[PDB]
Parts: structure tokens; sequence; C-alpha cells
């Protein structure tokens, strides 16, 4: 049940489809998974993991698919943001 944690997630709103080699396809009930302790990832120090409003840019992937890459905060919501394990 995989080796590692989850972490926060968001739920997609809508089917959207990607154009850049950087996004990639978005369907509906797609939660995508970020990192527990390490939002970092992209820079960042400061987004408020419950406000994509505020965020840019979005890297995570999506299990539902098993793919990955980034995403625009204005077409997921937020729902849940705590250390998440098996």
């Amino acid at each position: 049940g995989s080796m590692s944690a989850e972490g926060y997630q968001y739920r997609a709103l809508y089917d959207y489809k990607k154009e850049r080699e950087e996004d990639i396809d978005l369907h509906l009930g797609d939660i995508l998974t970020v990192n527990k302790g390490s939002l970092v990832a992209l820079g960042f120090s400061d987004g408020q993991e419950a406000k994509p409003e505020e965020i840019g840019w979005l890297n995570g992937y999506n299990e539902t698919t098993g793919e990955r890459g980034d995403f625009p905060g204005t077409y997921v919501e937020y729902i849940g943001r705590k250390k998440i394990s098996p």
C-alpha cells in the first residue's frame, strides 16, 4: 500500500485538456497529491495549501491515471491538508 505518505490533496472540478508538455490530462474526480512536508517542491514558503487562488502553478501527480505534471490552481478545489499515511 505504497512505501511513502501522500500529503495534501486537491479534487478536480472540471475536465481540462493540456496544450503544453508541462500540463497533463485532467478528468473528473481526479484527486491530485503533493508532498507531506516539502511543498517547497516549487520553491514556495507561503502559499496556504488551502487557497490555490494565491498559488500559481501547482506541480503534483494523479494516481487515478498514474500521470504527472503541472496544473493551474484555478481548475481544482483543495480538500484536505495533513500528514496522510497508510
